[PDB]
């Protein structure tokens, strides 16, 4: 019973964000700034309805979805691609498949203890992020 991801979450680790960005074809100059940043994630969740904001000093990215309902996602100001996205529950893990021109693109997000874990995948690259809840 850990599906409730509501809150504001502050990044404490970001493993292989470089490789994930390179797999998305983010240019070197953009990666050079992006890899340095602490990200914050704000999740406003009402059951299966999610409104999410991921923020930093350099880029912000909002994505809203209902679990089980495919949607068009445009990764504006990130890699600027259009995908068909579907978020599902696997147990209490939120699983997103982003179908489009990059193979094996998606993410998984879940709560463990007082941490929010986010694993971002593109191709053969996995980025593992951990966030600590803000009080
Ligand atoms: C927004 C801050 C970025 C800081 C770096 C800036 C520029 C580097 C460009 C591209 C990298 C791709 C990043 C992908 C991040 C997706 C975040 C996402 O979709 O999370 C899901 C799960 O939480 C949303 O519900």
């Amino acid at each position: 019973m850990t599906r409730d991801q509501n809150g504001t979450w502050e990044m404490e680790s970001n493993e292989n964000f470089e490789g994930y960005m390179k797999a998305l074809d983010i240019d070197f100059a953009t990666r050079k700034i992006a890899v340095r940043l602490t990200q914050t994630k704000v999740i406003d969740q009402d059951g299966d309805n999610f409104k999410t904001k991921t923020t930093s000093t350099f880029r912000n990215y909002d994505v809203d979805f209902t679990v089980g309902v495919e949607f068009d996602e445009y990764t504006k100001s990130l890699d600027n691609r259009h995908v068909k996205a579907l978020v599902t529950w696997e147990g209490d893990v939120l699983v997103c498949v982003q179908k489009g021109e990059k193979e094996n693109r998606g993410w998984k997000q879940w709560i463990e203890g007082d941490k929010l874990y986010l694993e971002l995948t593109c191709g053969d690259q996995v980025c593992r992020q951990v966030f600590k809840k803000k009080l």
